[PDB]
RNA sequence: GGUAAGUGUACUGGAAAGUGCACUUGCC
């Protein structure tokens, strides 16, 4: 539950001409509460703008605009993990995936709590192009705190290189726009919030499931500043580890002195594949979870 | 020594903050 506002009508409609030209467009938002951003995107003259909200003490503030904006506003009482958008908007507007992207935009204030869960979430999606990429290559503008945002969009040997930089930048052309200070929310929260806009890539830059990138990103990034190879090693029982994590890092053409920070997603395209190929070998490789054996 | 803030720093895929460490400022 959300407990501080964005109303700023300057910052709501800078984060909405960050989405791009809505002119004709249909957005769904998840984030409205007061609806800051939901006033700011009807003035951009979408088709329709599909608003989801748990929050009931926000829902009569939204029918104040689905009044002062009639068939424009669709408002939905619901949970925004739960919720369908496959079938919030009509098969017409499925563009494939190798064209440009969609009509279709998510904008999004969730609180922080939600919005992290979820990203990650979508991001799955974005690797079936399931979800909300049934349309195509949905973009999506969301807020996340200033640190969060940083490590989506941080590039190799920088501070905020995290699992989910490339969780992200793998399936996502990721820009970390801008951020706003915590002092332009009401009441303040003792962050800073950032602003990152998401265009799903024609071609990802790891062609393997998003599970087997989850699990490699996950060990690589584990031992945070040692040796690069301390994780990967703990993609191998014991018994194979020696022997399976050199020939890792050797066809795959990767230093063992190397930080988790300082690796490429090239490299990271790299260990995959061969990982990929380890599991195709040994069946019963992939599910080795080394925090009991 | 115990304690609580603040600052810096490290880490977080469950970040409107949290935790470790260092220093500073107060207190017992």
């Amino acid at each position: 539950l959300s407990q501080n506002f964005l109303l700023d009508l300057r910052l709501t409609d800078k984060i909405v001409r960050k989405a791009g030209n809505l002119t004709n467009a249909y957005v769904y938002e998840v984030g409205p509460g007061p609806g800051g951003i939901t006033r700011s995107i009807l003035n951009a003259d979408v088709a329709e703008l599909l608003v989801v909200e748990k929050d009931t003490r926000f829902i009569p503030g939204l029918q104040m605009l689905s009044d002062a904006a009639p068939g424009k506003l669709r408002i939905v009482h619901g949970d925004v993990l739960t919720f369908k958008v496959e079938k919030a908007f009509s098969e017409s507007l499925k563009r494939p995936w190798e064209d440009d992207p969609p009509n279709v935009h998510i904008i999004g204030n969730l609180p922080f709590s939600v919005s992290t869960p979820l990203i990650i979430k979508w991001l799955e999606n974005i690797s079936c192009r399931d979800g909300p990429f049934v349309y195509g290559r949905t973009q999506m503008t969301l807020t996340f705190q200033k640190e969060v945002a940083e490590r989506l969009a941080a590039n190799t040997g920088s501070k905020q290189r995290s699992r989910l930089s490339v969780m992200a930048q793998y399936l996502c052309n990721v820009r970390h726009i801008f951020t706003i200070p915590g002092q332009a929310f009401v009441p303040k929260p003792e962050v800073d919030v950032g602003v990152v806009h998401f265009t799903p890539l024609i071609q990802p830059k790891i062609e393997q499931p998003f599970k087997l990138v989850e699990k490699v990103v996950q060990n690589v990034f584990q031992f945070r500043r040692k040796y690069c190879h301390r994780g990967l090693r703990m993609l191998f029982p014991e018994a194979q580890r020696l022997e399976s994590t050199g020939r890792l890092l050797e066809l795959a053409d990767i230093d063992p002195t190397l930080r988790p920070r300082q690796l490429s997603i090239s490299h990271f395209k790299s260990l995959c594949d061969v990982y990929r190929k380890m599991c195709d070998e040994d069946p019963q490789l992939f599910a080795y979870n080394f925090r009991e054996e």
